[PDB]
């Protein structure tokens, strides 16, 4: 009933435990599930939801032949209740649109939708669930943002987005947002060559944000966002454990201020929690496609070009699909200090598993613990022969 | 918790945005939703809603056989949640029968069905979900009322109503109502010769209604009440942009007080933002056939007779089936004005898909903007052919 | 947030108006749909309810191959929102058994389910959801109640009660419940023969219940209840206007204090509202069966064993089914007076449609209107074809 | 909103009477229900609610091949609304794994779910909402918990965990918790060999668990627990009346501090109510298999090793199948005393029908009455080969 503010530090994260599973596409066989892609999670001061972009369809019927393709006038955020499937019957549409991002301010919630041709699209911005501002496309092509949950402090919400190539450089601004409203926006500056796709989080008054470089860096891309001056910075991590896909392996030595070069023009959204000693970063195992993911410690990876794993935990096996990864966590909860949390998407159907006509996906979501427990893998767990 | 007043002016509306969309027969292909036609959209202090009268059958389910016919006992009139589909388990039912309009007063919502024989039809009224004041025919040939809300000032919200033929003069009448219970009722006056189906908004203490003249208008009659006098007068839209369906074409200069002849016995439901310079309106594409929609900015439309297009906006291209089009707006969201919307029906199945034995629709909303933001088009998108 | 009482007398009944519909075959054809019967409806200060007896299947499901019979373990008593379809996920269980009754007293519900063999079954009391009182069988054959809602006046809820034999005599006990616990209990008296199924309904401190006997009367037996003193009175309904099926063609003179003789062991629930000149009685109009329905004014029906109709409206014609009826009103409503109102039970499947393995229904209902309205006929509207 | 405290004895138990049955695989031949296994019901202040371990499928979709498996990483527990189905559309995930416990400390909820693989499993303690402990396996063999709920006596919620071998020593610990924070925990003490599935109550301060001994007692083991001392003891029922399944027959003599032998590694959870005179214990009718159910009155079962029954009740005849069964109560509820209640769980499908692919099962539950009532038998009801 008053703004939240970034008080708290990180807990100290030493494995990971599972928070949310839904089973979806299992589920999915013979229920009325909606076909989705792009998912993340997003707390409300008192319950957690799992978020994605439909597709207007169910697995099971017809028009679900062809959602491979990425935007149309039949897609739109929804939210569903946290390890449900995104279902017919249970679902809260949000706004309507192909590209999205929202999160709560402590008093209400804003989402950001955005529809378009290609060369003509718009975002509008809900808050406390009505449409307030709207922005247009500023270099025509395909105005998109960061797929996954902003953050705010005090009522200011900073969200990134990119208009312009894919394939070389892109037109970056940061957007600060006070109930709906725009308080200023900056085009993006430091040395990042290319931003798509930020996962973020906050903490001690500071926002970071990982993001993807599709034009060149197999070395993710950092903003940090100052929310009270409003101000942010690029870099990319320095660490040679690379964490984009597809990836060159891992040298010995990486890159600050450059994009580590290697792969060209395709990506993966993935998030890392930045924190000193403290530092975890998630990736695919493979290095060709999106199959396996795994967390690994790497002490500093920010700032020290040379820092190797000092921890692991996988959360996917490699002969399992996996796909866009987010950052999330509960501002809200009890404590001292903020749990770190994340998910990962796990598509099926096309284009690896060809011989149905849809794509869609499950969510895994987990959160961390200070104690170091043991693993387990996380797969979907449906079979595509049955839908045969 | 005490009554709503309209306060406020219409913001400049320099272009539209998506609201709402429910991909309902997309959905429906697979899922249990309910057959429906006549569709609008009305809002309560903390929700906005999709409305309309059910059939009493799933698309899919056997009884969806024959619901092209528009009258008889297994009608209702339902509303669901913004952006949801028409489903079984989802929608609440307001009360029985085949004609409707709904308003919030700002405690809480009137609701309107008529039922009956075509030459033994009743209204009854609704306020805070119980049954309250019921009137009879009065000239036995099918009661009927605007199929889009109604709007209240201080606790008076008037409703039109017509009883008697479709293709010569009827008998209109404007009822005032307060907490559900009848204050007065006048019949038509002004010059528009014959009223069906109204869409209706207010604004700085006066409502707006543009309805449809069945009988020999291709230009649009308008009726203007005083909610504290309890007075209206009628006249005809002046602009040569004509606006029904089927309709002639544009000609040079428009008629005032008396309607524009060419077609002759049949229409559709429509609106306008009638606001001096900011003077919108919506229509068929097609002059034969409810097909395509579009936004026009003709300024000055009620008044000047030879008004031409300044601006525009295609909703729904020429090759995609619309139907009924009507205004609402959200008077409770914060703002110094109001904000203008409206919805288009999107029919599919008989008359024109012949091979299918059914007739459902979806809905698409829009609201305005002072930004001037791209067009995209909002088709219903299901294709006929995977429902044989 | 304390006690009903029954201030008011009922308003004057000029004919009845569509309350609640819920098409539920029809729907139930292609949805999730339970099989039911006994329904009535409830009021509770803010919604009233529809209610009813499940089967425990779908009528799509193979379980439904069999749901004549009455009594087994898989029936219960559920609730649904106002004109929706008993759903397998929109319905509250409210108790388990095979025989009901169920009312609020201003402060929350009390329901009454039995369950058992023929000759052990017992009666559980639940007041604001949880097991308080329970009874057990004290004549051995089929412990019975109402099937409709009870009336409560300022805590005290009569309920009425028969074990024994359905083809001689019975014992029949009035109960007098407050709070879920039995204050006192009386068995029948006056000069009624045979009681099962009574239709309650309440005005100026007085319930007036209209009863079925069994054995031997084809007019209908009559107990008025004082719930401040705690007794009761028997008689029947004097009037020649014969109301129960089957039942010989009416008489010119009637009998207040015997049985008319006629048509021995069969029948089915109904209801009158026996006001003075303000008096209405419901029948089927099939004298074999149940089939067809009206509503018939006749003053002073309790009390003159001469009188014949003044006024009536049919309300399910002739060649379609109908079945139990009983009274409800809304004593939560706004008003100087209480409204009345009823429900029809529309019985589809065995025994006359013999085609289909399964028994189901739908409900419409009623309440009163101080105009003369015209009328319509409420029919089911499933075809049975569909389900072969 | 304050912490419940056991301040109450139990009511005199003179027979049982019906309190839920979901009939769930019936309506889920038909329906969109989960498959689902080991399941409890526990009640808030407010409403009583079942739960279950489900399976990630639907009953009639084809990945409810192989559920048969107790473990894997698609199961969860859900609670649905009593006597309801766990369908996809109204179940709510608690928490992700294949094991848990769940109480209601007065001021919020507490669920443990335990995921893992067989040698690295972990459970994680929710409390309102929220992950809050974790605990990691300490002796490396199947980390498992209750499987019903837990008690609380002002803020510590004492819970029963086993790790290792199900088929010889293992290690068994007692957890106290108060706001889903670790007190105090001990190891197993007293003379009780093997403890596994315990079911637990509470009256006057001291808490009672039934448990399950699957290496050598025919017997069952008996924890009391003091929840403000934060210690308990270990017995075996002295009772000859022997209640696990498979056991040998009754013999004359049974044992307090030893396993009664007969039948070696496996057993079926169970509870009892031990009250001096006022003692009931519930068991399998069959010695051979989990089919049949019945409650016997044992006056001083626990402390007397001649113990014959008094007075019993059948709850599930012997041609028909039973499973687990857990005692609960609702301490919210109005009255001098706590009424007893429990639940069997009825399994259909493998191992012993064997025609089918799949493993799921209804629920029936039971409170007392000081009430003589006369019994029915409450199977699940559904016909195998309706699935096929
Ligand atoms: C019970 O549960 C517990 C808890 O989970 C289990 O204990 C965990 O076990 C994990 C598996 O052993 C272990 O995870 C590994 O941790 C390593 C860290 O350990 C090292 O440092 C510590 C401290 O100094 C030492 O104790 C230890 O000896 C080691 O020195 C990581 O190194 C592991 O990650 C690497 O291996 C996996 C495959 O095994 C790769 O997928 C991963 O990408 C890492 O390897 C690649 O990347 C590195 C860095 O660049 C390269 O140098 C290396 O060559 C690899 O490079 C290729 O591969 C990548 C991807 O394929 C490619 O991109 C690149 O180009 C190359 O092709 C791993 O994270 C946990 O730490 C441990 N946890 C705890 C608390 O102990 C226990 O086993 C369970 N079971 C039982 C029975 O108890
Ligand atoms: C990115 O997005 C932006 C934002 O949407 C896009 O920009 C918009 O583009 C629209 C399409 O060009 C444009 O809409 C048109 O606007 C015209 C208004 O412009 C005129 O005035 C302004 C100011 O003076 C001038 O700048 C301009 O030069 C023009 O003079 C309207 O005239 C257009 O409507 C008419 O055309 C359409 C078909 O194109 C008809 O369907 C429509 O009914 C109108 O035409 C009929 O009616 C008129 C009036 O009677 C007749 O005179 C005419 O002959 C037609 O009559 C026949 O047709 C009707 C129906 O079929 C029939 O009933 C009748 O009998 C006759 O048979 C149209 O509204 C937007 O204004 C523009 N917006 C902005 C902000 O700039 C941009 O393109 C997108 N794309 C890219 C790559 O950026
Ligand atoms: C528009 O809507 C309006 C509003 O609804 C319509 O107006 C209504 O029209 C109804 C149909 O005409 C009418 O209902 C009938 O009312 C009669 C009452 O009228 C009499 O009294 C008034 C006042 O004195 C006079 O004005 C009038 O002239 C009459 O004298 C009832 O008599 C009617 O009920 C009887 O007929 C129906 C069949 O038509 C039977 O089913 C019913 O059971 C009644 O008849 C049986 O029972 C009586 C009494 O015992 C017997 O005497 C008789 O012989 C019948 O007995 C056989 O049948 C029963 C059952 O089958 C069986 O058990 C028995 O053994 C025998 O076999 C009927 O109720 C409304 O009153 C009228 N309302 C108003 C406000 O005016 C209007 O039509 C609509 N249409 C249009 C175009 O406007
Ligand atoms: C209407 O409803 C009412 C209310 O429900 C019905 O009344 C109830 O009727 C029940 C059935 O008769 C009755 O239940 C039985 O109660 C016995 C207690 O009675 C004894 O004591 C009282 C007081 O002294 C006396 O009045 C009476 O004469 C008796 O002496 C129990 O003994 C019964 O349980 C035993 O029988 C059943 C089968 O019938 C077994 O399944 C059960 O396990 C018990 O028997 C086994 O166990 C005992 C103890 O070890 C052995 O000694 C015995 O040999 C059996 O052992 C074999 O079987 C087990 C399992 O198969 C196996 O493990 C073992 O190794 C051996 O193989 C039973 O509980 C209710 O008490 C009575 N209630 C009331 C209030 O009166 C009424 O009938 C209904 N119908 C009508 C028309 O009214
Ligand atoms: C956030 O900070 C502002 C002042 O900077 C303060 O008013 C507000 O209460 C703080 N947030 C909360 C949740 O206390
Ligand atoms: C999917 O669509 C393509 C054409 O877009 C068609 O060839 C294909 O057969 C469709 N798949 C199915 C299962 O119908
Ligand atoms: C509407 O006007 C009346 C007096 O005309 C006033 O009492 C009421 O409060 C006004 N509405 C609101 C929402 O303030
Ligand atoms: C629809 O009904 C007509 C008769 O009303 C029948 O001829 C037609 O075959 C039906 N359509 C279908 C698909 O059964
Ligand atoms: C009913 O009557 C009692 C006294 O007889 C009174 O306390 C109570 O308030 C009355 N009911 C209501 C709703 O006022
Ligand atoms: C219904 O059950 C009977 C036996 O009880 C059986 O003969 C009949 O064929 C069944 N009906 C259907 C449609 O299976
Ligand atoms: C439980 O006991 C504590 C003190 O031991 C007391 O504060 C609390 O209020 C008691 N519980 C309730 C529900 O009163
Ligand atoms: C279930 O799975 C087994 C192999 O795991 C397969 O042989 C069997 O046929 C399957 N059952 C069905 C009905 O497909
Ligand atoms: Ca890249
Ligand atoms: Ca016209
Ligand atoms: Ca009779
Ligand atoms: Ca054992």
């Amino acid at each position: 009933r008053d703004f939240n503010n970034l008080t708290k530090g990180l807990c100290t994260i030493n494995s990971w435990h599972i928070y949310g599973k839904d089973n979806a596409v299992r589920i999915g066989e013979d229920s009325d599930v909606l076909v989705t892609r792009e998912p993340y999670v997003s707390c409300d001061p008192d319950e957690c939801r799992f978020y994605a972009l439909s597709q207007g369809t169910t697995i099971r019927g017809k028009h679900s032949n062809g959602t491979i393709h990425d935007r149309s006038q039949y897609r739109a955020l929804i939210s569903w209740p946290l390890s449900s499937p995104p279902t017919v019957y249970n679902s809260r549409v949000e706004c309507i649109g192909w590209s999205s991002t929202s999160c709560h301010d402590g008093k209400t919630r804003m989402s950001i939708c955005i529809s378009g041709p290609n060369n003509n699209a718009s975002a509008v911005i809900w808050y406390n669930r009505r449409p307030v501002t709207e922005i247009n496309t500023w270099a025509r092509n395909i105005l998109r943002t960061q797929e996954s949950e902003c953050v705010c402090h005090n009522g200011v919400c900073p969200v990134v987005f990119t208009d312009g190539s894919a394939t070389g450089p892109a037109e970056t601004r940061i957007y600060y947002f006070k109930e709906g409203k725009i308080l200023k926006w900056e085009p993006l500056a430091g040395t990042a060559k290319h931003i798509e796709e930020c996962s973020c989080y906050g903490e001690r008054a500071e926002i970071t944000c990982t993001c993807r470089d599709n034009w060149q860096g197999s070395n993710r891309p950092v903003i940090r966002i100052d929310p009270v001056a409003m101000t942010h910075t690029s870099q990319y991590i320095c660490s040679p454990v690379l964490t984009d896909n597809p990836r060159p392996n891992d040298p010995t030595v990486g890159k600050c201020n450059d994009p580590y070069p290697g792969n060209n023009n395709n990506g993966v959204k993935g998030f890392s929690y930045l924190d000193g000693v403290n530092t975890w970063l998630g990736r695919t195992i493979s290095i060709d496609s999106r199959s396996g993911y795994e967390m690994l410690k790497v002490p500093n990876a920010l700032t020290d070009d040379k820092s190797k794993p000092t921890q692991g935990q996988t959360i996917v096996l490699n002969t399992d699909w996996s796909g866009y990864s987010g950052s999330f966590m509960d501002y809200w909860a009890e404590g001292e200090c903020y749990r770190a949390c994340f998910y990962v998407e796990l598509i099926r159907g096309r284009p690896k598993e060809d011989k149905v006509w849809w794509t869609s996906n499950s969510i895994v979501s987990m959160c961390s613990s200070t104690e170091f427990l043991g693993q387990w893998d996380w797969p979907d767990g449906a079979k595509i022969e049955y839908f045969l």
